[PDB]
């Protein structure tokens, strides 16, 4: 039993957008973009809607990049993570009470503040790869145990 979530990395060929979420689930790490997919919206219209409530921004087209499971020990619920890559959007990323998105470098993306699956995804992200992953944390900071993989079709 899985719910849908979607995460967006906004891509481009010499940095990638991430955001400081200051509330709620991940507050005080730096993250992609996303949330829960309502009832009746399909996930990448989830995946575009969350980017532009986060971060300020419109995408046209997002690319599936990967399906991430997140299981924490002790929580029934398991989150399906979607996840999508763009390089072409629209605006400037806002800062609101919810989240604070900054632009880094690639060879300075902050891993440390960042949740700890991404040290393992986020550098098939940036050769472009595809993958489906599952991480079971015990708590938010300690991963038991996971699984990754590349794959052709998201
Ligand atoms: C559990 N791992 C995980 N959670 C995330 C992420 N971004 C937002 N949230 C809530 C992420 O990259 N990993």
């Amino acid at each position: 039993a899985s719910r849908l979530y979607t995460l967006v990395l906004v891509l481009q060929p010499q940095r990638v957008l991430l955001g400081m979420k200051k509330r709620g689930f991940g507050a005080g790490r730096w993250n992609g973009f996303g949330g829960k997919v309502q009832e009746g919206e399909t996930i990448e219209d989830g995946a575009r809607r969350e980017l532009q409530e986060e971060s300020g921004l419109t995408v046209d087209a997002l690319h599936k990049v990967g399906q991430i499971v997140f299981e924490f020990v002790g929580e029934p619920e398991l989150m399906d993570v979607h996840v999508f890559c763009t390089d072409s959007i629209q605006g400037t990323p806002v800062e609101s009470d919810e989240m604070r998105p900054c632009w880094f470098q690639l060879d300075q993306i902050p891993f440390k503040d960042m949740w700890p699956d991404d040290s393992y995804w986020f550098p098939l992200l940036l050769q472009k790869k595809k993958f489906h992953g599952y991480f079971k944390f015990q708590g938010q900071d300690t991963i038991l145990d996971y699984t990754l993989r590349e794959v052709d079709t998201v």
